[PDB]
């Protein structure tokens, strides 16, 4: 990654045995659980192009989903050059070219190319555009390997009612629902056994989950 | 977080791998125990609001919980809003812009504000001011989820009394009374049993705890 | 806690996540086993009384022990208080106030006015302080918590020497005589078996623990 | 390896424990997936020749591919100091000397040597010049031992479609096509079972993978 | 600890939890084999006496040990006193004390003026000193502790020759003959198996070990 | 070790806890494994005299092989001082004296000189020539533990030629033929089995480890 050091310098740093093994454990333990995302993320702070491709890399498994994502990553390559066209031909001497879609993505550009990048000013941050396109994909997957319909998530007639609303809302994370506040007084109510779903129809309109939740307790 | 260096200024540090795993686990091991609360306050040391948001998202469970817990910071979000309103139009260019309940909560701002927020002079200490918010959150669910009424947990006829006190002190601390020194005198003897009683109340008014428990080994 | 950097001045560092874990499982695996209070202390090394207040806090059972803690450390602020009472009304605007036993404890100021204190020229050490409390308390749980007296510790027909000195000053550690080397030529005689007493007696006063070990092998 | 330090400049730092132990163990648990040489790449980042070899040489199993692997690396030096022979005879005292092949393969050049060479203005990069060579020899390997040919790659009449593409990807990878965007609308297809090659055969060309996904769910 | 830092001086740094857990984890592990004593050397690399205490003090079992141990200190701090007396009544304000016995030890004086000693110049190597009187009270335990004479170390009748040398010399470190290289050609001969004694003998005298075990392979 | 800083200078830094475990652990799990040996170099990097002697002195088990290395450790000691006498009698006040072979072994040598000659200039490497003769000795070692003769490493008739071929670099590895390249396009096909040697012999000389290895598959 990029970091400052202890004196102000923005500096390249080898990403650490740490991060590579947290990362490739994540990905073994929860595949695409939603909550993957936001640890790939953090896991990518400062991440130069090349080290996300590591992070990529990295995972064993999972190989139609990393086919899915490069698919991703090259339609939006795709579209950043549609957006931001390079002059072709050779570059003034010494001088930073413009990244391309594929420099963004680091199969066509360095390391070095990639530093310089970042830490020019003004900076082009190609490794948090790159990062905005994994994630991009990275939600696609998520959605695609969910394994369950909203529409499915209904109470037990002996479910307990917060252990139905923990299925419901890891299931509309999952399906990638914006309806996040808004779905619950609606389809969380209809979905809701018939004892809890008379307890919640006389509550009235309005009520917060807490309060939904202590009234079905 | 927002650390001090070796030289002392104040920078973003990315957040640890150490970091992100021990919350994600003491979620996964603990739940909402109350003691939960401050090891999320003490891990969060220096976060930022992106940080708080990216400790936060990497939990995978308790889905019903993370979304009360959205709906507490929108309130307080909206209550922030009322006490600070924010000019609206255009910013002065390059000036710090003022931050509404969202840019606190992490949703509407960027990194780079809230390191200027945080670390501007005067400092606008939102990652403090977030993190407030979400503790008010968690401890709501603390006591939703607490198990058992303090009026339940009673000494058992063959029941050490430091068994019994163990028991009655940890489900007060999830039922949050503030009481708490209080409670000893009153509710912690009525609930002993009847030969702990007995003695108990030969001690008369005033006895410390230790006494207490002496006086009931 | 408060450390010197790699420059030379005493600055705020967050609680690593190294040392939360470290104190939670040490609590977890030995409750109040007398060596729980050395690892307390250095764990706690440079701690703020904030610091202090998280490790405390971050133990899950125990606390019928805890709460006693609480009221040790109360008796120890009231006596602080009575020993250096503060000026009321408002403060010198500015400047640092000065702290009373609450303040020590960490529950009603903040961690900027503890850094102040810890930090000032001629230093408060407010941590310092609090720790004494703490460990104050602690060892009165210990002793509480001792499950065996001295008085039963008595050698087994069978059991080696070794291993009934071990149960001796493991016990006697618990207990917290100052006696420790005092005890020697006396109660550890008197309760061991009839052979190794025979030994133990020829030998005469004056004996090291060395010398009776190696006498009773 | 050679790392920037806190102040800017270039120097040795001693191969952490920690990188040692956790290329061992990728190769124990993994062997010669090809995920093992995106880990070797990111876990040697900034090696010297010396740290390189340490780490090979640190592989206790697999001796049969250690050894085509000191082939390939022989292959490499030898073609190396075809393009970039080396003036004979005694050095200009003090001066850097240019390096051969082997000394890039760290077997006839000292620490001292691989240092000046990497940290010379201009630079000679022999750290990065030999990790080429060893994941030009380990790419060998790799496809060598995977255990199946993409031609036995076809889905079970039972089997998820993503299983079977996950099978297929992880098979052509190891492989080592490129026909990676490719082998998607044709052998992929192809080895699809009867109901799912009907799906597919009627999306019609273009199909991304995500489309075959939705369609063979 | 005292350490020298990034840049030169001499200054105190807590003691890690890492250091804490590895040596409550050896003594847990291996008790008093012989090979603790180096191991707690290292851990206590550039120790305070405050350090070193803490370190014995963590450990929980073996009280009669650590009993054992406090007596050899006694009396090297008495030997202490003797060589070096100190002028009794008051210190000259501001000015650094002279260590006694019990300040070597760390009981009678505080960390700041054990920071004073080992960091004057020139210094006063308190914990040092300390260090060496409690690896001769270690060293004692370890000899106390040993299971078996050196005696009763005799090869099987079909104990291969390597696994009676192992043992051998394990013995012998255990009672701390200085001998080592000596008892060499003489009691591991003589403690031998017939056949292999036979071939010893033959061997003629002046047997490097080396040749001894090739020749009862 | 001795290390660079973050500003340049040489300096002691103490062993680190990570380090010792890692050596002893290794030690532990592959004995004298030839890949122990490029480990202990790695996890020695930097080391003094004294470090190294405590790597050594934390092993606690195969103490035939240790007393074997301190014999190869005195006889390279007293080639040193053969090739390297020194003067006898009193040093100049304040100044470097020149190691003997037991002081470069850190038998009679303190941490403070040792410390001056690695960091005079020019240097005495005592740490390196130290480890030279430990890796000497240790090198002894492992061939005198190899457990099988190449001889008897044959292909077995259902045994796959690449198992063979680990089973026959690992034991060439232990042996420590420097032959290694060589013994391929030989002893490797004579100890093939039939319908492997067949083919073999057929692919006539000059093959590649990869060709025979493909051509036996
Ligand atoms: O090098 C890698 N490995 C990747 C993985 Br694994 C998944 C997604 C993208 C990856 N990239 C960059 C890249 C390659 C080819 C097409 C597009 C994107
Ligand atoms: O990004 C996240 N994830 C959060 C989780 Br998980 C729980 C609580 C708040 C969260 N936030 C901020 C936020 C979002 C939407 C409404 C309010 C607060
Ligand atoms: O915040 C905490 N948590 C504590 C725990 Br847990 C045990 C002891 C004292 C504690 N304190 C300070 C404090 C509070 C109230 C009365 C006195 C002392
Ligand atoms: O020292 C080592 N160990 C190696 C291993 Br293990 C595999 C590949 C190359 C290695 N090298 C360098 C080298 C030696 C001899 C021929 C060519 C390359
Ligand atoms: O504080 C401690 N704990 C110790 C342990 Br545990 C073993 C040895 C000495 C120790 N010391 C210093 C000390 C105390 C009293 C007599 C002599 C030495
Ligand atoms: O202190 C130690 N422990 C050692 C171990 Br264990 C094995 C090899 C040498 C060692 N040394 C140095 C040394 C001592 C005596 C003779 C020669 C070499």
């Amino acid at each position: 990654p990029i970091v400052q050091n202890l004196q102000g310098q923005m500096v390249h740093q080898c990403i650490s045995p740490r991060t590579l093994n947290a990362w490739v454990k994540v990905v073994e333990e929860k595949a695409f659980s939603p909550e993957v995302i936001p640890m790939f993320s953090a896991l990518s702070c400062g991440a130069t192009p090349q080290d996300l491709n590591t992070m990529l890399n990295t995972v064993g498994g999972h190989q139609a989903a990393m086919q899915m994502l490069k698919e991703t990553i090259n339609e939006e390559a795709a579209e950043w050059d549609r957006l931001h066209p390079v002059h072709a031909g050779p570059i003034a001497p010494g001088q930073m070219r413009e990244p391309r879609g594929s420099d963004i993505a680091g199969t066509t550009s360095t390391l070095q190319e990639q530093i310089g990048w970042m830490t020019h000013n003004p900076p082009i941050p190609v490794g948090e555009i790159y990062k905005r396109w994994i994630i991009l994909g990275l939600n696609k997957i998520v959605r695609m390997y969910s394994p369950t319909s909203i529409l499915d998530i209904r109470q037990g007639p002996k479910e307990p009612f917060r252990d139905y609303v923990d299925r419901f809302y890891k299931t509309l994370r999952a399906e990638q629902a914006s309806v996040k506040n808004a779905a619950t007084e609606t389809l969380l109510v209809q979905n809701a056994n018939p004892d809890c779903k008379t307890i919640l129809k006389a509550l009235g309109p309005g009520a917060t989950l807490e309060e939904m939740m202590t009234a079905c307790q």
